[PDB]
């Protein structure tokens, strides 16, 4: 039956699901590991013993361990990014959306969401990935990972917490798509693995990583890159955070053997209930527990690695949105209401260079501020505002990926760079955010498409686009239909730097994506905060 796959793993019962009037089948919740449960946890991923008999993979599985959002209760702009299955710490699984009838040999597109690291979900609604595999015709897989201290925790030296096993988690993933995929008409030899925030950095991470690099073929990120700000950290700094966390649940700290068998005893929320009270500083957009720069998952420091070519050289398509630093300001800094037009004060202002430019001294603090500043009208709300949102985005997102991008290009087999800037006409968040951060992923997924979600006839147009691109490209390394009479989309060259825009206009083409705010943001301010 087109519902019943044999995999190395065992066989597989899946489910036939409907999509815009028609069918496709899907395998939920596959298991490619072994629960990491009990004295497991934080232990790397083990790969799940192979069973007899038909497995039920019709339903979706849990939802890793994680920090639920409780900002705007019932607000659907915030929770439709809550998990919404129930949680676990056993929620290692995959998902896979197959054409019907089943292909032979597709292209394959793995998905990893994002989250900070501490939270996501393949289970998401905007996960979806019927509307893509059935549109484009390609067979789609959303894996999982474990987050939060539970996939991050970085206790260096030891074997029992030594960290990144949440990038563990993932790789196992993508070793069984390499596997098995071929059973589901999967080509294993044309997988593009693409994600979305810490999904993108992710991404970014596999590229880098040499046991990963093999796994796939072409890469996709979406705003995210492996050298975020946040992405990563060090050794030590993990060492510290974990220590912090076990102090926090009044753990016996004398050694890590202590240390770590005092978290495995608490439950799952317990650890959850005291992450936040680990960062080194009061700051926005930083998460707890993150990948660390190990020297094993990652050989060395990632600016290195970046500048030896020391990474999988292929074809990459990335971007990031408009308005990228919004959400962080709205949960933390100073001013910013969800029901409010935000107009932020010198006095805010200032606080929130403050926690978006968290390791900055004074002299570094100073010079964000004369660069994000308009000096001709220092008081208006409404540019202290924006101004505030630009700063979280550029340093956080765009230029972190400005810079992986430039620094790719002159190893890569092809760049394609896109920036998002089209503000859904559904969206429920203050006008203010803007581009949301994670907004273009719904146009990734095609939602648009489905009437009952009351998108315009143009947004479902844009979807359509994005989609092709994003499928067209994993199929060849490419965006762009072979013979076209509509729009390339210019290849990203370290020389033209040219790119795109993503919205319902005309595509217009562009060069050097805010140059100026990012030579401040990756050249600048670091040689800035050394010097002094
Ligand atoms: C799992 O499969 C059983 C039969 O094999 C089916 O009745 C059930 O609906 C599926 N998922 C659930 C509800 O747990
Ligand atoms: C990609 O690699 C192929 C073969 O190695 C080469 O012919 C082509 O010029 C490369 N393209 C880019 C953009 O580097
Ligand atoms: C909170 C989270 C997020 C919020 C909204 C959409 C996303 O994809 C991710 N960041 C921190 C990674």
């Amino acid at each position: 039956s087109e519902l019943l796959v044999n995999t190395k793993s065992g066989k597989v019962m899946g489910t036939r699901v409907p999509v815009l009037s028609s069918h496709i089948s899907a395998f939920l919740g596959i298991p490619f590991a072994e629960p990491p449960v009990g004295n497991m946890r934080f232990r790397r991923p083990e790969p799940k013993k192979p069973w007899s008999g038909v497995w039920n993979a019709s339903t979706y599985p849990n939802n890793c361990q994680q920090y639920v959002d409780e900002q705007f209760p019932g607000f659907s702009g915030s929770e439709m990014w809550n998990p919404n299955r129930e949680m676990s710490e056993d929620c290692l699984y995959l998902n896979i959306w197959v054409p019907s009838p089943r292909p032979k040999s597709t292209t394959v597109m793995v998905w990893i969401y994002g989250g900070g690291f501490y939270s996501g979900s393949s289970t998401l609604d905007v996960y979806n990935g019927k509307y893509l595999a059935y549109t484009e015709e390609v067979v789609l897989v959303s894996l999982s990972y474990r987050v939060g201290a539970f996939g991050f925790l970085a206790l260096h030296g030891s074997q029992e917490a030594p960290g990144n096993v949440g990038l563990l988690d993932q790789r196992m993933a993508l070793q069984w798509v390499h596997d098995n995929i071929q059973f589901f008409g999967g080509d294993p030899k044309t997988v593009t693995i693409f994600g979305e925030s810490a999904g993108g950095a992710s991404v970014g991470m596999h590229i880098l990583s040499p046991g990963s690099r093999d796994l796939f073929r072409r890469a996709i990120l979406q705003s995210g890159s492996p050298n975020c700000p946040w992405a990563s950290v060090s050794v030590a700094e993990g060492r510290r955070r974990a220590v912090e966390l076990g102090r926090n649940l009044n753990c016996n700290l004398n050694s890590d053997e202590e240390l770590i068998h005092c978290l495995r005893e608490k439950k799952p929320q317990e650890l959850i209930d005291v992450e936040w009270n680990v960062l080194p500083f009061d700051s926005i957009f930083r998460f707890s527990f993150v990948p660390v720069i190990d020297g094993e998952f990652f050989p060395t420091s990632l600016e290195s690695m970046l500048n030896s070519g020391n990474f999988k050289k292929t074809q990459i398509l990335l971007g990031v949105n408009k308005d990228e630093g919004s959400f962080f300001l709205l949960y933390g800094a100073p001013g910013f209401s969800k029901d409010s037009e935000s107009k932020i004060s010198r006095e805010d202002f200032m606080s929130g260079v403050k926690l978006s430019v968290p390791h900055a001294n004074d002299l570094g603090l100073d010079a964000v501020t004369l660069q994000y500043t308009d000096w001709m009208d220092d008081n208006n709300g409404i540019k202290n505002r924006d101004g505030l949102d630009d700063i979280v985005g550029d340093h956080n997102v765009i230029c972190p990926l400005m810079h992986f991008v430039n620094k790719y290009t002159k190893f890569g087999n092809g760049t394609y760079l896109y920036f998002f800037n089209h503000r859904a006409s559904n969206l429920v968040w203050p006008e203010w955010m803007g581009v949301i951060h994670g907004y273009e992923i719904e146009f990734v997924f095609g939602l648009p498409l489905v009437k009952e979600l009351n998108y315009t006839a143009e947004e479902e147009a844009l979807s359509r686009r994005i989609m092709h691109y994003w499928a067209t490209f994993a199929k060849t390394g490419n965006p762009n239909e072979p013979h076209s009479q509509e729009s390339k989309w210019p290849l990203f060259t370290t020389k033209e730097q040219k790119f795109i825009d993503l919205n319902t206009e005309p595509m217009k083409v562009h060069q050097r994506l805010r140059v100026q705010m990012c030579v401040f943001w990756n050249q600048f301010l670091p040689k800035l905060l050394n010097a002094t």
